[PDB]
This record gives C-alpha cells, structure tokens and sequence, in this order.
C-alpha cells in the first residue's frame, strides 16, 4: 500500500499551534519548517516525479487582529498555477523510499520574478500538496496527498511574534 507520511510532525504541529505563518518575498523564500516526507509502498523498480503545489484553504483572506487570526476580507483572485518539480525526479521508486523526500529548496514569493519559485497570495492560508507522477505511463497515474499539519498562512513580515521566536529556536 502507498503510504506517505509527515517527516518532523511534532515540529509542524507546535507551529500550527499558533498559526503558522512562512515569508513571501520578490526574491523567494525557503521554508522553515521544510517539507520532508517518509514513503513505502511504490513499486521500487519503477520511476517517478514528486511536485508540490499549494491549495488556498479558504474563501476569506486573514488579518491578524490584536494577537489573534481573524477573517480579514474576500481572497485574491488564485495565484497561478505553480508547481514545484522535486530535483531528484525522475527517480526510481527505491530512491524515493530509502530516505525522506525533502523539498528544502522550493522558496516563496510575491512576485513572478523567475526560478522554480511558488507565487502565493500574501495574508491567505494554503495547504501543501504533494503529487507522485508515474512515468513513462500512458495512463499518466498521478497520486496526491495533501498534509494538513503543514497548512500556514503567507505573510510579507510574521505578524505573531511567538512565530518569529519559533522561527529563531528550531532554525
Ligand atoms: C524537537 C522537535 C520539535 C524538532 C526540533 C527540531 C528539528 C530539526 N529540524 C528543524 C527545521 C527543519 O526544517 C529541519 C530540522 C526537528 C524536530
């Protein structure tokens, strides 16, 4: 069976406690947390791609309103559809299982400036999705799971301090 599971859960999860907020620049911006994957159940002797992308949560963008995270307007027309393409793709499925998938070097940004950045909507929530590609297949299989402990909220400068602080401990 196809199992992909959240690398570094606990991590996530104290920083969705609080809401979790990554930056957004013109240049792009590495995640931290990143995102790091385990998986079991491909076929190892067959190739794949791993892509990330990133679905808006919500109908409503979000301020943060004396310390708290609150509904903040109607969102922004969707980003455009960017995929991150894993470095390591193609790959053999052994390649994929024999160590956690890290997606380390996708980075964040406000503006189409180039460079296998992901455009996101300051001030929205969105959640990472990682998709496995099979290739050479004629029926083009795709598999996508989406990690619900990873969702934040894009920000141009962090609004919670607790978050910059968290920030500064784990990195
Ligand atoms: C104690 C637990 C919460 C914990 C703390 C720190 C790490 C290390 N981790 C930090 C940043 C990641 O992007 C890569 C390495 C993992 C787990």
């Amino acid at each position: 069976e196809l199992r992909v599971g959240l690398e570094e859960s606990e991590l996530w999860l104290r920083f969705k406690e609080l809401t979790n907020e990554m930056i957004v620049t013109k240049n792009g911006r590495r995640m931290f947390p990143v995102l790091k994957v385990n998986v079991s159940g491909l076929d190892p002797n067959a190739m794949y791609s791993f892509l990330l992308d990133f679905v808006a949560a919500d109908n409503h963008r979000w301020k943060y309103v004396n310390g708290e995270w609150v509904p903040g307007g109607k969102p922004e027309p969707q980003a455009p559809s960017c995929v991150y393409i894993h470095p390591d793709s193609p790959n053999f499925g052994a390649h994929w299982m024999k160590a956690p998938v890290s997606f380390s070097k996708v980075k964040l940004t406000n503006k189409l400036n180039g460079g296998g950045q992901i455009m996101l909507n300051s001030l929205h929530k969105y959640e990472p999705r990682i998709h496995i590609v099979r290739v050479g297949d004629p029926q083009r299989m795709i598999t996508s799971h989406c990690f619900p402990e990873t969702q934040f909220i894009a920000v141009t400068a962090y609004q919670n301090e607790e978050i910059t602080a968290l920030k500064i401990k784990y990195n």
